[PDB]
């Protein structure tokens, strides 16, 4: 089982271009649908607790759940157990790619190449 897990949905063209970007360094991924199978609550709670990395951030801010369901408004209320929880029911909510080592999470959609990483 690979150190690293790449989590990405059909519709992404950012993780369509990560994706890509790992087959050309060769590195050992596992390849998981966020949407057939996001992560579990209790690791996405390890995640807000400890990455450092805001709330918001882990949220997909574009996407129609997140709009559907007005987080904007409500996102400041939520303790990190509710959004884990929020997160974890619905994968469409959940910011994509992302890129987890060892279970540790280590980047949040796709702004800069993974392989500055230096894994
Ligand atoms: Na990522």
């Amino acid at each position: 089982n690979a150190m690293l897990t790449f989590y990405e949905y059909p519709k992404c063209s950012t993780c369509r271009r990560a994706k890509a970007e790992l087959d050309d360094l060769a590195w050992d991924y596992d390849a998981i649908d966020i949407k057939k199978n996001p992560p579990a609550a209790s690791l996405i709670r390890n995640w807000l607790e400890n990455s450092g990395l805001e709330l918001k951030k882990f949220f997909n801010t574009s996407g129609q759940s997140y709009r559907a369901l007005g987080l904007k408004d409500k996102l400041h209320q939520l303790s990190l157990d509710e959004a884990a929880n929020l997160l974890a029911s619905d994968g469409m909510l959940i910011k994509r790619p992302l890129l987890v080592k060892e279970g540790k999470i280590v980047q949040i959609g796709y702004r800069t190449a993974y392989e500055d990483l230096d894994f």
